[PDB]
């Protein structure tokens, strides 16, 4: 289900997303993307992109068209087969991603909150919920 | 009387996670933000459920005064049931969060930076308190 969920007003420090969801066995992949406009080739201000397949968890921003340099988490804490609890919370200097119960890592902003106004989900992924508040 | 103290108090962005369980006979419990550990301090914010008279109060306290009370559309909690609280800090106030929903969102009235101390007390079966 690529889940997409509009945010007309943007979002501010004090945001959390809050997102809910099983990694289906066999999954490979899935990505939470934090984008700047509804149409295709927009900024992406937040590219988070656990990766079952290759163990890792890749965060990047898309500008113009063109990716800029990866940061990577330790590890990824996500397993086949279980479910999860991710929060995305939005600060003054970045994003905080928090693992269910633990913070896994701080993605430093790269484009203006401001300009955020789309959070698209897709992938390898069986959603529960998706809820900003 | 559970305390987590926050040494660097906290900014837009920190999010409280509270979890516990409403004893079956709870009559309210608490969740305070204060401004020192010494008794009777200031607080930034008092959450206050009253399943006895069915309002969950909001409040501040400055100089030994509450302030003037500020209430939420009913009451989210059960006797005998367990629950998730969110108190997320944000630039304007506080967004108290209640199980799947924004419930109430209150407007800061002291300055975030004088935040010290986590207080959770009353009538709560306490699971975890998490600062992130
Ligand atoms: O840097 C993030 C990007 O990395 C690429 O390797 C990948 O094909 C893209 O889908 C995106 O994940
Ligand atoms: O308005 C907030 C305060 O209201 C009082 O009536 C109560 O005794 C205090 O514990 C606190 O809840």
């Amino acid at each position: 289900v690529p889940h997409k969920s509009s945010l007309p007003e943007g979002i501010r420090p004090g945001t959390v997303l809050r997102i809910r969801g099983l990694v289906p066995p066999n999954a490979s992949r899935f990505h939470v993307n934090l984008l700047c406009g509804e149409e295709q080739g927009s900024d992406a201000a937040l590219h988070f992109n656990p990766r079952l397949d290759t163990s890792e968890v890749v965060f990047n921003s898309k500008e113009q068209g063109s990716w800029g340099r990866e940061e990577r988490g330790p590890g990824v804490p996500f397993q086949r087969g279980q479910p999860f609890e991710v929060l995305i919370i939005a600060s003054d200097d970045g994003f905080k991603a928090v693992v269910g119960d633990a913070q896994y890592h701080h993605f430093r902003h790269r484009l203006p909150l401001a300009r955020v106004r789309l959070v698209e989900v897709g992938g390898d992924v069986q959603l529960d919920s998706v809820r900003i508040f």
